[PDB]
Order: structure tokens, then sequence, then C-alpha cells
């Protein structure tokens, strides 16, 4: 079991996980090849600070949840990868403030450069790095080399903020997951969902998280927008961390798939 209190764990996450994006001053993003591409204004100036926020998983258990009104009743909503709102608004809501994407999508999903769903809100892309690599080392061999499509998208949509997560952040979070669940942790980086939760805890006073802890609608359908099973649909310690930090009721998990986590601005350390 987790050895820290919820209060101590939030302080540990606040102090040990640096939620920051690559900046124009980080070599090699200050080379001529990168001139003008990265946002010059920090995400913290464009995103909040906010009072109440939602993180919406892409889970199949959002189908028929009718959570759309509950989700939209927030200052900001974070979604993942290519999760759509069109044709699903009654279940997942209408607005998208931040969209966190893995580098596999930006690199290999041709619809990223075509589909209008990406053009709303603030985009963040992240790429798994070697553990304890710095930015210049990671740059030399990204997991998925998304840089060309990043640049192409930036040119198509120059006024949409589009950030790159620093490579160190997922492994800083992994370190805390290991500290509290050492016998079970796997050497994969944290899920995008877990990263999105910590991102919103940095920008918001309260984070409502929908269908990360599964409700009564739990299902082996991977995505609420899935039409059938294919190669896209063939971890306990992340869910346990979120449960440990949850300030909401057990009924809200079962009925709404809803956890409620306080943001870092509001905690005392």
């Amino acid at each position: 079991g987790i050895k820290f209190s919820a209060e101590a764990l939030r302080c540990h996450l606040r102090d040990h996980v640096n939620v920051s994006m690559v900046e124009v001053t980080d070599f090699p993003f200050n080379t001529s090849e990168w001139e003008g591409y990265l946002p010059k204004e920090s995400i913290r100036t464009k995103a909040g600070p906010w009072g109440r926020c939602a993180v919406v998983s892409s889970a199949g258990s959002l189908k028929s949840s009718q959570l759309g009104r509950e989700i939209d009743d927030h200052d900001a909503v974070l979604r993942f990868n290519g999760a759509p709102t069109a044709n699903f608004q009654q279940d997942v809501g209408t607005k998208t403030t931040i969209r966190l994407m893995n580098s596999q999508l930006v690199t290999t999903e041709k619809r990223f450069l075509k589909d209008s769903l990406y053009n709303e809100g603030i985009l963040i892309v992240w790429d798994p790095s070697v553990y304890h690599s710095d930015i210049p080392k990671w740059y030399q061999n990204p997991d998925y080399n998304f840089f060309n499509n990043y640049k192409t998208y930036r040119k198509l949509h120059p006024n949409q903020p589009f950030y790159i997560l620093k490579p160190q952040m997922p492994w800083e979070l992994w370190d805390i997951l290991q500290e509290i669940s050492p016998e079970e942790i796997q050497p994969n980086p944290p899920s995008s969902g877990m990263l999105g939760i910590i991102i919103m805890m940095t920008l918001c006073d309260q984070v409502d998280i929908y269908e990360f802890l599964p409700s009564k609608r739990k299902t082996d359908v991977c995505y609420y927008y899935q039409k059938f099973f294919d190669s896209a649909c063939t971890l306990l310690y992340e869910k346990n961390l979120v449960k440990h930090l949850n300030q909401g009721t057990d009924e809200d998990i079962y009925l709404l798939g809803k956890a409620t986590l306080p943001g870092f601005r509001t905690i005392h350390c």
C-alpha cells in the first residue's frame, strides 16, 4: 500500500515533477532550422490559471455516460490524441481546451494534418525518451520522429499554440510511481492520461477526471469512438495513485466515473 498520505504525495508530485515545455532557448531548438516554430509565450500565460477543470479519458466507458453537461461545466477540458466531440457531445461534452497527443499520432496518423478537430484549443505533443536523457540527447533519436509533421502543422496553423513536453517530465512522474509501487511498476513511461492529470493539476485549482477510474460502464471497448475491434484494441498503479488523491465520493466513481483531485496551487507544503 501507498506509504504517504494524500497531502504528502501531492507535495511530492508538486516539487519533483517539472511540468514544463521545450523552449526556444533549449538547444537545439535555438538553431536556424527551428527559427519561429516553438511558441515564444509560456503555456502558463495561455492556459489559465483556472478554477475548475475536466480531464476526459478516451475510454469506451464514456459511451452512453451522458456526461457531456457535467464535463462542459468547467473552465477548461483536456482530451487525448484524436478523441472527437462531434457526434458524441451528449457523452463527452462540446469543448476542448487542451489536447495532449503522443508523438506516434503526430508522426504516423495522416489525419493529424487534415482533420479539423485538432484545430481547437492548445495542443501538446510528448515523446518517450531514454530515462535520464536531456534535450539534446533525446533530440538525436526521438521514439517517433514527429518534428517534420510538427513543423508542417505549425505552418498550416501558426496561431494555434502547440507545445512540446520536456522529455524529463514523464520520467520524473515515473520515479514517484516507482517510489510508491516498486514491486509492480513496469519500465514503460506513464500513460498519456496520467500525464494529462498532472498537467491539469498545474493549471487548475480542482481537476475532475472522467472514466480514468472506471465506472459501472467499464468495458473492453478501448475507445468511446471505436466502431469495431482492430489492431488499436487487441495500469493498476496509476489508477491507485489517482484513487489515493481522490477527494470525491465512491458513488461518483461508480455512477459518473468521476474522481476529483485538488490542484497544486491550493495545497500546503
